[PDB]
């Protein structure tokens, strides 16, 4: 198992586990999370969430007042043990029965130490589905 | 209006299928890097990708020579930036002599402000290829 694979798989288990300290242990001090890439609700300036404090906030905000599934549909290794891509499905269910889902490509890059420097999501609000119950 | 990233991605598969080398290079920024795949492999010998129009020209030549290359987009994943996009692509080679070669990967593309490809990056390796 490559470092990029251990890291990305560990990052889904830690959100499954709602395990904030284990999630942050996976991150480099210079981590940038672009979920999604570009200006969006979860990326207000289009530039990403930078550094472990900010990314901790991101974790805290995301796991609050909703059930947050991340399923790996498919994995695409590259030829670098430090970079990898996956198709993931994300489901949040907030209060009253709401309900957002998105399916995206996510790419991950780790440093020489095995820690996440980048996580990048290809999705936008037009691809997201809303529901009730 | 399709995004600059999507126009560029779709044009690059059209240029390849038309064996249009000048069309293909007109899509590229002068600082273009192509990592097909990311990391060391037959098509990325030093692992840092193919850099610049001249080198990316040579890449085009080597991939289409004696080859019936089809590039089929199975699925497209826009981002929230009109300059970055990802696709699942099936790259199918049928060389002269009849020998088949195939890979299905994730490819990401980035364009600059002019709409020219700065990056093209493939998530595949030789262990994923079929024959
Ligand atoms: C955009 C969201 C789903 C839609 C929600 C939403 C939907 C409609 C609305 O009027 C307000 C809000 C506020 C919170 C909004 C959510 C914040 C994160 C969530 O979407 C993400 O979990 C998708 C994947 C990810 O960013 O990890
Ligand atoms: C199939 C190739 C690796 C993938 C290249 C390739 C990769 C992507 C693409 O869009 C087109 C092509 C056409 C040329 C393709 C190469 C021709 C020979 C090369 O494969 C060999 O290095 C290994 C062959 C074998 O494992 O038997």
């Amino acid at each position: 198992q490559s470092p990029a694979l251990i890291a990305s798989q560990s990052s889904w288990r830690c959100v499954q586990a709602h395990d904030r300290e284990g999630w942050l242990a996976l991150m480099a001090d210079d981590v940038v999370i672009e979920d999604p890439i570009g200006k969006s609700v979860t990326n207000p300036d289009g530039s990403g969430i930078k550094g472990k404090e900010a990314v901790g906030a991101f974790f805290d905000t995301h796991i609050a007042a909703n059930r947050l599934t991340v399923t790996c549909e498919e994995t695409f290794p590259s030829s670098s043990p430090d970079e990898i891509a996956h198709i993931l499905v994300l489901h949040s269910e907030f209060d009253g029965g709401f309900t957002s889902e998105v399916r995206g490509v996510f790419t991950y890059r780790v440093n020489k130490a095995g820690l996440i420097t980048n996580m990048r999501g290809y999705w936008n609000l037009d691809m997201m589905t809303f529901g009730n119950q």
